[PDB]
Order: C-alpha cells, then sequence, then structure tokens
C-alpha cells in the first residue's frame, strides 16, 4: 500500500526459490542456535 511494494518484487521469487528447501533447512542451524 506504500512500503510493501517497496519490497514486493523481492519476496516473491525469493519465496518462490526459497522456502520450500528453507525450513527443512533451518531446523539444522537451529540446533546450534
Amino acid at each position: 500500500d506504500l512500503s510493501x511494494h517497496l519490497l514486493r518484487k523481492l519476496i516473491e521469487i525469493e519465496k518462490q526459490e526459497k522456502e520450500k528447501q528453507q525450513a527443512e533447512n533451518n531446523k539444522l542451524l537451529l540446533d546450534l542456535i
């Protein structure tokens, strides 16, 4: 509305591509963390 668009194109793709791999490849970091 007045901020999202300032970072709407950035995400999407990044998300589309990412996410899937993420989560299942994050719990590993949560370990050490």
